């Protein structure tokens, strides 16, 4: 019953925790995520983001849409070289900016079913799991721009949302 928290809210700051065991329930978190990230158009999705502070990330960058990959208690182990892209966010919608990052990374994670696997990646992946584990540490892409653009982004974030509650 999932809905994307939107910056400033301070719910994105909060540092997940890591996964104990990965539970028919945590099963679910993955299955639900995947669903809202699909249907937001949205290449990547962490926990964090739908308000779940557990360092679950669920990750897509296919053209085809198919090659969904779950990273759970996720870490870089190492990165390597400089690189950057521009980046968005279902958590910031209508920014986009360039943000820099390390070329390359390789992760440790437990997959869907708790199977700890490792592997190296680098171009868009790279970027979406730097990204998405951003998210867990309480770290928005807004955070590497300027004060004044990343102001003038809450501000109109802050805009949208002025008559709620
Ligand atoms: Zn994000």
């Amino acid at each position: 019953v999932l809905q994307v928290l939107t910056f400033p809210d301070d719910r994105l700051r909060t540092v997940a925790k890591p996964v104990e065991q990965v539970t028919p329930e945590i099963q679910q978190i993955v299955d639900d995520m995947l669903e809202t990230m699909y249907a937001e158009e949205g290449i990547g999705l962490a926990a964090t983001q739908v308000d779940i502070h557990q360092r679950i990330v669920v990750i897509d960058i296919s053209e085809t849409r198919d090659q969904p990959m779950v990273l759970i208690n996720p870490e870089i182990i190492e990165k390597r070289g400089e690189d950057g892209i521009e980046e968005g966010c279902l958590s910031v919608p209508g920014a986009r900016a360039l943000v820099p990052r390390a070329a390359e990374v390789t992760v440790k994670a437990l997959d869907r079913n708790g199977q700890e696997y490792q592997f190296d990646a680098d171009d868009l992946l790279a970027i979406c799991v730097q990204h998405e584990l951003d998210h867990l540490a309480g770290k928005l892409f807004v955070d590497y721009l300027s004060p004044l653009k990343r102001n003038r982004i809450k501000e109109k974030l802050e805009k949208i949302k002025r008559f709620n509650e």
